[PDB]
Order: C-alpha cells, then sequence, then structure tokens
C-alpha cells in the first residue's frame, strides 16, 4: 500500500522546481477534484520510479474531505527539520482545510505559545526556512469587503522576532555590523507585498505594504529621524481566480459561503524563508503555504 522512503534533492531552479512545484500544482488537482460526472482520474506520484493514475468508482449525504489523498508522519520530538535517522510512523487522511482558516503570513492557532519567542527551523546551510513562534498577543479578523483588522503589539513584536533572529546566527568571522531588509522575487522585480487569506472557504488577497514598511538595523535612533502618523487596515480584494504570487499566473478554486462571512483567525505563528547566502543580504520572505497548515502541527508534511 503505502511504501514511502527518506530523500530529498535540493538544486538552483524554482521553475523547474520539483517536490515544491509538485506539490503545488498536485495539490489543485486533487483539490479542484470534488466535482462528479461519473467516474474521475487521479494521478499519484511523490517518488517512486513510475506512477499511480488514482480511480474513484461511484454512482452516475456526508463525505469527509479528500477524495483521494491523506497525510502521514515519522514521530520524536517536538520538532526540527532533516538529517533524521527515522523510525516509527503513523496514519492519517482527511483534507476539510478549504472550509476553514488560513494565510501567508502567520499560522493562526499555536498551542502552548510560550511566551518566550521560537524560530523553530529546518535548516540548509544557506537556502531554508523558518517558523518562529512567540507568546505575545497577535490578533488579525477579516471583514469581507476586502479589508482586515488587528490587535496586539506587531512592531515590538517583529523586535522580539528581529530580537530574536540575533542570537542564533553567531559571529561569523569579521567584526561586523547588520543590515536587515526583505524582498522576496526570483529572476525578476515586481515590488509589492501580499498576503493571502482564507477563513470560511472563500480565497481573498491582500496589498499589504504599511504593515511591511520596515527597514531594520543593528543599533539605532529616532531623536532627529523623522515621524509621520500612520494606522491600518488591509485592503484585500478577492481573487477567486488567483494572481499568484512567486509568479505572475493564475489559478482559482470552488468555495462554499455564509453570504456575509466576516473572517476571524487567532494568529501566533509568523513564518518566513530568510536569505543570507555569502555577500551582502538578510533577506526574509513569505511564501509558505498549505502544506504548512499540516506542517504546523506535525513536524513535517508527508503526503502521497
Ligand atoms: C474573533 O476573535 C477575535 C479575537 O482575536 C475577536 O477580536 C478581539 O476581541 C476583543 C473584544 O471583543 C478585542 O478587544 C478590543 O481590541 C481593540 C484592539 O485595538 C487595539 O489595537 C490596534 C493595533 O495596535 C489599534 O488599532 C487600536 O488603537 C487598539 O490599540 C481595542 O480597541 C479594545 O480594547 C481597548 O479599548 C477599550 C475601550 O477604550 C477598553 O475597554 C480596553 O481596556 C482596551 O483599552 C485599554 O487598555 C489598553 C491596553 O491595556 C490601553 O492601551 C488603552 O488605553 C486602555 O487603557 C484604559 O482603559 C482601561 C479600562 O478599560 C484601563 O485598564 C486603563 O487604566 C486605561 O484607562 C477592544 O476591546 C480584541 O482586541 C479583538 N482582537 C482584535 C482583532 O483586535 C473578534 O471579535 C471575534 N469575532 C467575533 C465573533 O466577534
Ligand atoms: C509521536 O511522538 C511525539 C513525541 O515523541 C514521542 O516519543 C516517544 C517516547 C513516545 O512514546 C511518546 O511518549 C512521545 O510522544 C508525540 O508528541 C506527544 O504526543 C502525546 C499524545 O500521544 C502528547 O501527550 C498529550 O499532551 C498533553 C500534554 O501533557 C503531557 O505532559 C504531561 C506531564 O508531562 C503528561 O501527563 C501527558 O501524558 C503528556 O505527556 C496531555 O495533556 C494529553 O493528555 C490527554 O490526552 C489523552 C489522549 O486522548 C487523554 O486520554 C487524557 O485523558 C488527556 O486528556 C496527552 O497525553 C505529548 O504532549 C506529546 N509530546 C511531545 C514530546 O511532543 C506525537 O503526538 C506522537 N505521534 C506522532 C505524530 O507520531
Ligand atoms: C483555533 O482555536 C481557537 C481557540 O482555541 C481553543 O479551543 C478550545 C476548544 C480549547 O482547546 C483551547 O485550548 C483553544 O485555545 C478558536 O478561536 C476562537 O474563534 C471563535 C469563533 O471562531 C471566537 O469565539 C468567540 O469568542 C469570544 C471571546 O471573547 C471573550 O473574551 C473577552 C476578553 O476578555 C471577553 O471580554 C468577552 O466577553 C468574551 O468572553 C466569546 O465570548 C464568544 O462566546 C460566546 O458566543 C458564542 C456564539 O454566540 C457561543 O458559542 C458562546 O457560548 C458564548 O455565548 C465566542 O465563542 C473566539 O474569540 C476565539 N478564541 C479565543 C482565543 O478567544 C478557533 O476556532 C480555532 N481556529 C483554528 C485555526 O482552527
Ligand atoms: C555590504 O555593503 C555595505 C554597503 O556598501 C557595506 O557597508 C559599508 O561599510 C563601510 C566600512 O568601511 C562603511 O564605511 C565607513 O563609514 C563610516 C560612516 O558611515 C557609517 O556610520 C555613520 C554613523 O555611525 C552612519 O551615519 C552611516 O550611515 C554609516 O553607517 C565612516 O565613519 C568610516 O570611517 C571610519 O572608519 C574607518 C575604517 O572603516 C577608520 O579607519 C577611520 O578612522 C574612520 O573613523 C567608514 O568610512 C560604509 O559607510 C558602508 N556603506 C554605506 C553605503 O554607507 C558593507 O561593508 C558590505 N558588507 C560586505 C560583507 O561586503
Ligand atoms: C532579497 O533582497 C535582496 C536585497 O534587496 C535582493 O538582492 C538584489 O537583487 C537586485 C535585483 O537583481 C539586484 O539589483 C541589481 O543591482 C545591480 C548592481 O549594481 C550595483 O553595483 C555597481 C558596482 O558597485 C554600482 O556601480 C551600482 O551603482 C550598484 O550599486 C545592477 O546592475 C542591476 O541593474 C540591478 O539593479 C541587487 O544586486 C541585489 N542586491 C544586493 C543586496 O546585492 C534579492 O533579489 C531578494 N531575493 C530574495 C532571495 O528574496
Ligand atoms: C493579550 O492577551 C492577554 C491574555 O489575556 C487573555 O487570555 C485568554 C486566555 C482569555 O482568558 C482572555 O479573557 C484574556 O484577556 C491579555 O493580557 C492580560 O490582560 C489581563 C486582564 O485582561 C491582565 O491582568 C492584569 O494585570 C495587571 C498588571 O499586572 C493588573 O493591574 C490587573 O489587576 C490584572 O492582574 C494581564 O496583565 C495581561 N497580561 C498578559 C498575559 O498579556 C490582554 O487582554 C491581551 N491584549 C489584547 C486585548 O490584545
Ligand atoms: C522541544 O521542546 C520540548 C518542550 O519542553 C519545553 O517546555 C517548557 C515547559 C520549558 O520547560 C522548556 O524548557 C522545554 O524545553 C522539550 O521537552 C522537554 O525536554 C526536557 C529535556 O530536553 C525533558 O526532560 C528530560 O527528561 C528525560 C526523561 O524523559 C531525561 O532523561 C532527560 O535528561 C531530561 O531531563 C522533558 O521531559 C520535556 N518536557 C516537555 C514539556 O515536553 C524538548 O526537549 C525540546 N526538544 C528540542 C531539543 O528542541
Ligand atoms: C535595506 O534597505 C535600506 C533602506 O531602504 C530604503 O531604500 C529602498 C530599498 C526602499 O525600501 C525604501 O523605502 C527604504 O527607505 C538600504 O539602504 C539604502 O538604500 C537606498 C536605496 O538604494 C540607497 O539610496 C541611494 O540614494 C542616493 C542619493 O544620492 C541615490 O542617488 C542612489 O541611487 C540610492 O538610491 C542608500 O545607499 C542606502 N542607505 C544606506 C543605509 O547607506 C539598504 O541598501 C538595504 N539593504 C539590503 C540588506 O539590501
Ligand atoms: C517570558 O520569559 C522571559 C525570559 O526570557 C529569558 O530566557 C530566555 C527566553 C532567553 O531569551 C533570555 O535571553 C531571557 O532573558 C521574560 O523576560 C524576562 O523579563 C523579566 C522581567 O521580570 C526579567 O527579569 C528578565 O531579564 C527576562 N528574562 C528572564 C531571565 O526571566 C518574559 O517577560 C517572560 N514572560 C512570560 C509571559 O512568561
Ligand atoms: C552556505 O554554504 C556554503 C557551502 O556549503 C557547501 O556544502 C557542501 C556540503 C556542498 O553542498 C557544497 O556544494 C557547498 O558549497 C558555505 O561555504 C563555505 O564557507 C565556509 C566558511 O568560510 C568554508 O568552510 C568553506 O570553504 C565554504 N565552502 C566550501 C565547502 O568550500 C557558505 O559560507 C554558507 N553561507 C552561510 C553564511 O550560511
Ligand atoms: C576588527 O574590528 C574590531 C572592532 O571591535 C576590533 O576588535 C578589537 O580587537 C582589538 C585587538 O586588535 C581588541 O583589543 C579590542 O577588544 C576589540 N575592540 C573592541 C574594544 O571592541 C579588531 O581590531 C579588528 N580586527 C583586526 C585587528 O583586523
Ligand atoms: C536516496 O534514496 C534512495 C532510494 O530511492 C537510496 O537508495 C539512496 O541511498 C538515497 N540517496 C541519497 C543518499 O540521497
Ligand atoms: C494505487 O492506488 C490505488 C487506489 O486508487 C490502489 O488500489 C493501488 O493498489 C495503487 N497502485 C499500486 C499497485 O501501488
Amino acid at each position: 500500500h503505502m511504501e514511502l522512503a527518506l530523500n530529498v534533492t535540493e538544486s538552483f531552479d524554482a521553475w523547474e522546481n520539483t517536490v515544491t512545484e509538485q506539490a503545488i500544482e498536485d495539490v489543485w488537482q486533487l483539490f479542484e477534484t470534488s466535482i462528479k460526472p461519473c467516474v474521475k482520474l487521479s494521478p499519484l506520484c511523490i517518488g517512486a520510479g513510475h506512477c499511480n493514475t488514482s480511480i474513484i468508482q461511484e454512482s452516475c449525504f456526508r463525505y469527509c474531505a479528500p477524495p483521494g489523498y491523506a497525510l502521514l508522519r515519522c514521530n520524536d520530538t517536538n520538532y526540527s527539520g532533516f538529517m533524521p535517522k527515522c523510525s516509527k510512523v503513523v496514519v492519517s487522511s482527511c483534507t476539510r482545510m478549504m472550509e476553514t482558516q488560513t494565510s501567508t503570513w502567520f499560522g493562526f492557532n499555536g498551542t502552548r505559545a510560550e511566551n518566550r519567542t521560537y524560530i523553530y527551523w529546518h535548516g540548509r546551510d544557506n537556502r531554508t526556512i523558518i517558523s518562529l513562534n512567540k507568546y505575545y498577543n497577535l490578533t488579525m479578523k477579516c471583514r469581507g469587503a476586502g479589508w482586515c483588522w488587528f490587535g496586539g503589539n506587531w512592531k515590538d513584536a517583529i523586535k522580539e522576532m528581529k530580537q530574536t533572529i540575533v542570537k542564533h546566527p553567531r559571529y561569523t568571522g569579521t567584526n561586523n555590523t547588520d543590515k536587515i531588509n526583505l524582498t522576496a522575487p526570483r529572476g525578476g522585480d515586481p515590488e509589492v507585498t501580499f498576503m493571502w487569506t482564507n477563513c470560511r472557504g472563500e480565497f481573498l488577497y491582500c496589498k499589504m505594504n504599511w504593515f511591511l514598511n520596515w527597514v531594520e538595523d543593528r543599533d539605532v535612533t529616532n531623536q532627529r529621524p523623522k515621524e509621520r502618523h500612520r494606522r491600518n487596515y488591509v485592503p484585500c480584494h478577492i481573487r477567486q481566480i488567483i494572481n499568484t504570487w512567486h509568479k505572475v499566473g493564475k489559478n482559482v478554486y470552488l468555495p462554499p459561503r455564509e453570504g456575509d462571512l466576516t473572517c476571524n483567525s487567532t494568529v501566533t505563528s509568523l513564518i518566513a524563508n530568510i536569505d543570507w547566502t555569502d555577500g551582502n543580504q538578510t533577506n526574509i520572505t513569505m511564501s509558505a503555504e498549505v502544506a504548512e497548515l499540516y506542517r504546523l502541527e506535525l513536524g513535517d508534511y508527508k503526503l502521497v
């Protein structure tokens, strides 16, 4: 039945991307797949040296969630990432997710969101992903019109996060000075900070810049530096037809609704893909989609 492995390939290309790209594309294949004619054809590659073309039988009411897909994890400690000696393994399947909530920025419910911030991270010397987790307060409710609300110490929190990310990258070599900024492009230049949010089915897009207007430095001053007064909401505009971030492309999905849905969600799990490759850059990024959801609970998604 299930006969996985534990191998991975990491390289240079993101358009010719593999695990990621494959995981993403296939997902909307499984997902777009819930509409009924009589008999459907599903694939089923995840790394076997050949492929499975899954075939659902039926006719020509309550159903779980993935007409054809399932997940499972290893086991042992709270979390790390990769280079395991992996052993015991568990059982799981359903995928109702579309129903519930989500975001490109901060994973929702966090659980024993201990005061002391976290940077829980799957490492790769240079090209890697993070998961920051602090107790402090953050809220994020959406109001359907296309504008999202908050509550918390978000300036300060980032500080912690920025206070956080300083302790583990220790003295590299030379006597140095820090200078954090963000982007997240690839091969081309945009110049905007988008985030998405799922909560109750509608797949809503947000133009998020005021939230993301901060240049970081080691030791600073703002006495003689400048001051203007700014406040915040979210100029979201649903894009059922999804305008794709990491690539100026397109996708869609077929949702439900409760007329006046006015989103809501608890913040905890702020994410990032920090870039620090040899030279002059500490490059925070915000791509970390649906497999992070389950990755959020287990340690690391395994699908098939
Ligand atoms: C879905 O779930 C979510 C949960 O996430 C629900 O949303 C949450 O629910 C709470 C209550 O419904 C809500 O509380 C409210 O929060 C507001 C947050 O706004 C603040 O943050 C943002 C970002 O920084 C800013 O835009 C804004 O300026 C605010 O700072 C607050 O506006 C409200 O609380 C405060 O105001 C009222 C009225 O004045 C006070 O009663 C209350 O005490 C708060 O203010 C005092 O305390 C703060 C901090 O201690 C001080 O800064 C402030 O000056 C006040 O200090 C005075 O007053 C108190 C006495 O009251 C006294 O201690 C002190 O001596 C001073 O005199 C507001 O009540 C959560 O924040 C909210 N989350 C979100 C999204 O913000 C949501 O409803 C759910 N959906 C459904 C189903 O409804
Ligand atoms: C695989 O492993 C993960 C961690 O590695 C495991 O390593 C080996 C040695 C195993 O044999 C495990 O001991 C260890 O789990 C698992 O994470 C763990 O998952 C368990 C659930 O099976 C968690 O326990 C739960 O957490 C609550 C926290 O309390 C814990 O601490 C106190 C005091 O130390 C203890 O009393 C508890 O037993 C916990 O250890 C706890 O409140 C929960 O109890 C409730 O739930 C049961 C079940 O329904 C219910 O009957 C009872 O009445 C309670 O209401 C519960 O015990 C544990 O926290 C967690 N620990 C770690 C280190 O992550 C992982 O789940 C497991 N599964 C997978 C994914 O493979
Ligand atoms: C993630 O989980 C979140 C909470 O998780 C908890 O789940 C339970 C089962 C436990 O396991 C906990 O360990 C765990 O933390 C969920 O977030 C919640 O979202 C819901 C709606 O989606 C919100 O519901 C409403 O909450 C009100 C809270 O405000 C109160 O607090 C203030 C602060 O002082 C008080 O002033 C207020 O008076 C409030 O008391 C609450 O009052 C509401 O309850 C009333 O109304 C409802 C409906 O009419 C009714 O059911 C209830 O009996 C009362 O009449 C209301 O329920 C909620 O704000 C929010 N929880 C938190 C953290 O506050 C979330 O669903 C889940 N999401 C994901 C990612 O899965
Ligand atoms: C990646 O790229 C960045 C940007 O190019 C490099 O940063 C530069 O670092 C050099 C180091 O020599 C800087 O040169 C120094 O500038 C000082 C003043 O500017 C700084 O300090 C003030 C106040 O603190 C700030 O207002 C300002 O913004 C700057 O932060 C000078 O005072 C220095 O002269 C003194 O030091 C020299 C030794 O360097 C002594 O011998 C002298 O006695 C003298 O007292 C010096 O000139 C330069 O300013 C930076 N660039 C920019 C754009 O400002 C990184 O080095 C680079 N990193 C890597 C890994 O390559
Ligand atoms: C994350 O953020 C990083 C920093 O913001 C991004 O790196 C930057 O990527 C842009 C896009 O390609 C590059 O911009 C180019 O700059 C070159 C270099 O010209 C400079 O050097 C010469 C020689 O000293 C000097 O004469 C000039 O005046 C310039 O100072 C230009 O030739 C190009 O036209 C183009 O503008 C940067 O090179 C690069 N910045 C850094 C830090 O080096 C990164 O793209 C982001 N990506 C991720 C991973 O999220
Ligand atoms: C940020 O969250 C905390 C947590 O409080 C909430 O916790 C959940 C589980 C729920 O029970 C909800 O009802 C709670 O509000 C809130 O911060 C704390 O707020 C309390 C009072 O609401 C404070 O207690 C007071 O402390 C002061 C100073 O020590 C005393 O003067 C008072 O007598 C009283 O003891 C406490 O200090 C706050 N500390 C924490 C844990 O952050 C807060 O409401 C919330 N902020 C918002 C609105 O975003
Ligand atoms: C991942 O985190 C867990 C969570 O523990 C944190 O919990 C809070 C409350 C705080 O105390 C913080 O210090 C904890 O790290 C870690 O789980 C705990 O780990 C300790 C030691 O790492 C365990 O004690 C051990 O007990 C065994 C017997 O089982 C001894 O043989 C060992 O020598 C040691 O003394 C403790 O049981 C764990 N408790 C909890 C709450 O899970 C975990 O270690 C950490 N993993 C890593 C390394 O990232
Ligand atoms: C991290 O960001 C800082 C500051 O960012 C500012 O500039 C851009 C990137 C934008 O985000 C804006 O909103 C920010 O306030 C970078 O430091 C400064 O970068 C600017 C932009 O190139 C430089 O300005 C220069 O100004 C002269 C004026 O004569 C022009 O002629 C030049 O063309 C040029 O634009 C300036 O060199 C930088 N200031 C410092 C600190 O010396 C920083 O480069 C960036 N670092 C990383 C990690 O990428
Ligand atoms: C949560 O705990 C921190 C303690 O954090 C300390 O231990 C590690 C997390 C490490 O990062 C270390 O650098 C850090 O100091 C509390 O911060 C504390 O604030 C108190 C104020 O009473 C000070 O006495 C301490 O300097 C400081 N740390 C210590 C050692 O306690 C934080 O406020 C606390 N909050 C909650 C809700 O638990
Ligand atoms: C990010 O990683 C690079 C290189 O890491 C090497 O790891 C090997 C397993 C293999 O994948 C090889 O292709 C890859 O280049 C780091 O470069 C190293 O820098 C240190 C410090 O000077 C030196 O010990 C090495 O000479 C040098 N590379 C080698 C192995 O020759 C790079 O510094 C690191 N960057 C950061 C800041 O994380
Ligand atoms: C690199 O610059 C650092 C800046 O700190 C210098 O570090 C000093 O090293 C000297 C010895 O040369 C020590 O006595 C001091 O304690 C350090 N400075 C202080 C007070 O922080 C160092 O000089 C530079 N490295 C060299 C020699 O190239
Ligand atoms: C990758 O996994 C294969 C099984 O497909 C295994 O034989 C091999 O050791 C692994 N190669 C490495 C080390 O990446
Ligand atoms: C592929 O999955 C189907 C379920 O549709 C299962 O019956 C079949 O055994 C699998 N193919 C093989 C031989 O791995």
